[PDB]
């Protein structure tokens, strides 16, 4: 039995909406759809858009209006969610969304983007360095974990298009690409790269500059699973030609 798991950063689910989101995830018929940046209070939200026939659903908003949010469907629903680490200043942001199904913990995660601010910056290597923590803790006491979403951060060279003009932009710094490193070192494994070693495979565009249609990309979105179970991981990929946001959604499919 396949379970097939899709993550997406929508840039706003009512703007994904007005471009086609029900009739893709209608044809597309994952297991569950982890969704990030859904920038909308779930309680303003109408049935005839948060509603999907067949799916549970499960929201995490920020404090702040407007601002980020995940969300989750599922056709099974977990026992339980998380919406946070433990800390604060990194569980009001609407980033952190982790669901514990029976044979894993699905983490859900925005990840902070840097750009903004050398405080934005460090918010996000902190976020991070608390994401570890957290992850560190489930596995160690034997959980098997999927983490899935947009961690804002291009690996290598390989996974941007342009990697030397951006070496000083937060995406592609040192520290970021390091942090990366040591979240692979820690024993977790970026399953995209198990299957496929290619370049300009990529999962954000900016909407300037025509970006999209000359591949001007960055590989921002993951599934990382932990050494122990990526025996049940069988595909991993990227659904580039889905449109509707300036990210393309990301698949994982699993045996258990
Ligand atoms: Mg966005």
């Amino acid at each position: 039995t396949v379970l097939k798991i899709i993550s997406w950063n929508v840039n706003g689910l009512r703007a994904v909406h007005r471009k086609g989101f029900l009739k893709w995830f209608m044809e597309e018929k994952p297991d569950i759809l982890c969704l990030q940046e859904i920038k909308a209070a779930p309680e303003q939200l109408p049935r005839k858009l948060r509603h999907v026939e067949g799916y549970r659903s499960f929201f995490t908003p920020a404090e702040r209006k407007g601002y980020s949010g995940v969300a989750m469907y599922t056709k099974v629903p977990p026992s339980s969610l998380r919406e946070g680490f433990g800390v604060e200043r990194f569980d009001t942001e609407g980033r952190i969304q982790i669901a514990d199904f029976d044979d894993f913990l699905l983490y859900n995660i925005y990840f902070p983007n840097g750009k903004m601010s050398e405080e934005r910056l460090k918010y996000k290597l902190e976020f991070y360095d608390a994401f570890l923590e957290d992850v560190n803790r489930e596995r160690d006491s034997g959980r098997n974990v999927i983490i899935c979403g947009d961690f804002n951060t291009a690996h290598r060279e390989i996974d941007l298009a342009r990697p030397k003009e951006n070496s000083n932009v937060s995406g592609f710094l040192p520290v970021e690409r390091a942090w990366i490193d040591k979240f692979i070192e820690n024993g977790y494994v970026d399953t995209f790269r198990m299957f496929n070693s290619d370049p300009g495979q990529y999962t954000w565009w900016s909407y300037r500059t025509r970006a999209r249609e000359r591949n001007v990309g960055w590989r921002l979105d993951y599934f990382f699973v932990n050494e122990e179970f990526k025996g049940k991981v069988k595909r991993s990929w990227i659904l580039s030609d889905v449109m509707g946001s300036d990210h393309c959604p990301i698949g994982l499919e699993i045996e258990l």
